[PDB]
């Protein structure tokens, strides 16, 4: 009753071990739940390139992830995507919004990812993912997510340009100190639910990502979200931005903590 899809192609990766982090996460899920993952994309080298170069390069991987996501979301299994980068959600979020136009997206992240090409100060595609899914700019991978149905959980590092786009579009923001069961249940109400996680939401030290931003959520708060959302309401889960080298302490300890955070959802789905 779980479908596991794993991105292994470069999607604007600036960090060296996002593909390895995704692989280690997927292999641990495979072992815990006796799943066989659908691995898509071919690894390319990381680089600090503009979105205008990285997005074109990522098309093949994004289209293969979209195709596998569409097949699983049309079906009766919990859709689980283990994505190297948050940018893969440029492909998955338009699918979820087309299949489930009633769905609320819990976008669990330390940042807003709501810059456009006009507002971005870094040219990092990652900073433009949720705005892209919401059609504030054209990613070439579709849009159709209503910002009124997107909830930023745990965001604490939002540019004033980005904050303006977020308020006007009607994206709700739950800061990390308010990100409890009550606040998340108030946000999703009675809607079906898609969870999109960027591990940079977590208080630094624990689960390595690309970005390090203080005063974040704790692993138990993420576990509380998975415990709080009813199994009948959960469409699927996306896990992104584990930057963990092959065979490392950060790999084995991060993946133990991830297994613990997602167990309330995956144990229910796996039965
Ligand atoms: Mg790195
Ligand atoms: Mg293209
Ligand atoms: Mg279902
Ligand atoms: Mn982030
Ligand atoms: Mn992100």
């Amino acid at each position: 009753m779980i479908d596991l899809i794993v991105s292994q192609g470069r999607v604007a990766d600036r960090a060296a071990w996002m593909i390895e982090g995704a692989a280690r996460t997927a292999r641990a899920l495979e072992e815990r739940y006796g799943l066989k993952g659908h691995y898509v994309g071919e690894p390319a080298p990381h680089a600090d390139d503009d979105w205008s170069v990285a997005l074109p390069q990522a098309r093949e991987t994004l289209v293969a992830v979209r195709e596998a996501a569409t097949e699983s979301i049309k079906g009766d299994n919990l859709t689980v995507l283990v994505n190297n980068t948050h940018s893969v959600s440029l492909a998955t979020l338009p699918v979820v919004a087309r299949e489930h136009p009633d769905a609320v997206v819990l976008y669990i992240d330390g940042h807003g990812d709501f810059n456009t090409p006009e507002t971005t100060d870094t040219g990092n595609l990652h900073g433009m993912v949720l705005s892209g899914a919401c059609g504030l700019w054209d990613s070439g991978h579709g849009a159709g997510l209503r910002p009124e149905q997107a909830v930023l959980v745990g965001s604490r590092d939002i540019d004033e340009g980005e904050r303006e786009l977020i308020r006007k579009a009607g994206v709700r923001v739950i800061p990390p100190g308010e990100a409890t069961a009550q606040a998340v249940l108030d946000a999703v109400k009675d809607a079906p639910v898609w969870i999109s996680i960027d591990w940079d939401v977590l208080e630094p030290g624990s689960i390595p990502a690309d970005y390090t931003v203080p005063d974040g959520m704790l692993p138990a708060q993420i576990r509380a979200v998975f415990e709080a959302i009813p199994a009948e309401r959960l469409i699927g889960v996306e896990l992104a931005e584990l930057n963990a080298p092959a065979d490392s302490e950060r790999a084995e300890q991060a993946v133990a903590v991830i297994l613990d955070m997602v167990a309330p959802a995956f144990d229910a789905a796996a039965a």
